[PDB]
């Protein structure tokens, strides 16, 4: 019947009011987005006379303390990015207001996955997809510094936001499942589709697990398609391999889920467990049409998506997407790649 004295609905939301005046300092105007944390209203902020984007919480202590987590983390990474040059969004303070944390950020657009279906699904060209991937590399480059040593663990187009829409800027949100290398406690993470191999397989993991997420996104922006689209891990994980092959066996020997997807021969060599294309032969090199066009040959006869270009994200993103994270592409190579010599 009532809840929160009348300030929320049955979903623990606080019940937006345009028009609000909140601590003789914010006028909310309107609700801009909202998911399963709560809302995110742009409101008027009276005392620095700029509009602002607040975050506000559901009333309902996890996501609270989902909240709590990602307030620290924002404001460890802001501290060591005053100038705001690495690509993560800008938390400026936070409040409690009649039950809900508040977070208040700097405004911004949409997400990658809005841009996508901007283009209808076909997928933005080959030079925007450079500038996201130097962008998001800069900010996989801030994350693994020592003080923070954060992984993300959610890296997905949703999750990464235009600064502008008619601009290339991007800044990375959505820090509440997040965790620092000494810290990891997690064992399930990462959205299904941009899950790494290590996290499939129950196998410890590192900062290199977000590197898998990039290389996936960064196909997803150019053929405006998941790369690997998984109905449940199984699935997921035929998926991979149909592109990437079978796993390293010195990976699959050490791995507490191996045979969820592998079953090991006699030889000692592993093979999938019994609708797929063989291990290895959907290529890369034609998801992207590397020498056919680009994807769906749509690219044909335009400038800016050449064979040689074309070979150079290709080889990026393969390192991307090594199984090893051993030697995973790590973002200060990534960063000197020719993909990124233009
Ligand atoms: O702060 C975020 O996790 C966040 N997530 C969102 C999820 C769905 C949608 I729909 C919008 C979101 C969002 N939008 C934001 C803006 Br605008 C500025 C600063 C942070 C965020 C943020």
């Amino acid at each position: 019947k009532v809840y929160n004295d009348g300030y929320d609905d049955d979903n623990y939301d606080y019940i937006v009011k345009n028009g609000e005046k909140w601590m003789d300092r914010y006028e909310i105007d309107s609700l801009i987005g909202k998911g399963s944390f709560g809302q995110v209203v742009k409101a008027y902020d009276r005392v620095e006379q700029e509009w602002v984007a607040i975050k506000i919480i559901k009333n309902k202590k996890a996501f609270l303390n989902q909240a709590q987590i990602e307030v620290r983390l924002l404001e460890l990474m802001n501290k060591h990015d005053t100038e705001m040059k690495y690509y993560i969004v800008h938390l400026k303070r936070h409040f409690m207001f009649r039950n809900h944390l508040c977070l208040v950020f700097e405004m911004l657009s949409y997400n990658l996955y809005d841009l996508l279906r901007n283009t209808n699904f076909r997928g933005v060209s080959l030079n925007l997809t450079r500038k996201f991937a130097q962008q998001m590399c800069t900010a996989l480059l801030f994350l693994a510094t020592p003080e923070l040593s954060i992984i993300h663990c959610d890296l997905k187009p949703e999750n990464i936001l235009l600064c502008n829409p008619k601009r290339s800027a991007i800044k990375i949100v959505d820090f509440g499942s997040s965790c620092q290398l000494g810290q990891r406690i997690y064992q399930y993470i990462q959205s299904r589709f941009y899950r790494s191999p290590e996290v499939l397989l129950g196998m410890p993991y590192d900062l290199a697990i977000d590197m898998w997420s990039l290389g996936c996104i960064l196909v997803e922006m150019h053929t405006g398609e998941p790369l690997f689209s998984g109905a449940n891990e199984v699935d997921q994980m035929n998926k991979i391999v149909e592109v990437l092959g079978i796993p390293p066996a010195h990976i699959l020997d050490q791995a507490p889920k191996a045979r969820k997807f592998f079953e090991k021969l006699p030889d000692g060599t592993w093979n999938l467990k019994k609708e797929y294309k063989p291990p290895g032969t959907r290529k890369l090199h034609n998801i992207l049409g590397v020498e056919t066009g680009g994807p769906g040959g749509r690219r044909a006869g335009e400038s800016g998506h050449t064979v040689a270009d074309y070979l150079k994200f290709k080889d990026l993103i393969l390192r991307m997407l090594d199984y090893d994270p051993k030697t995973r592409i790590q973002p200060y190579y990534a960063l000197q790649h020719s993909f990124f010599k233009k």
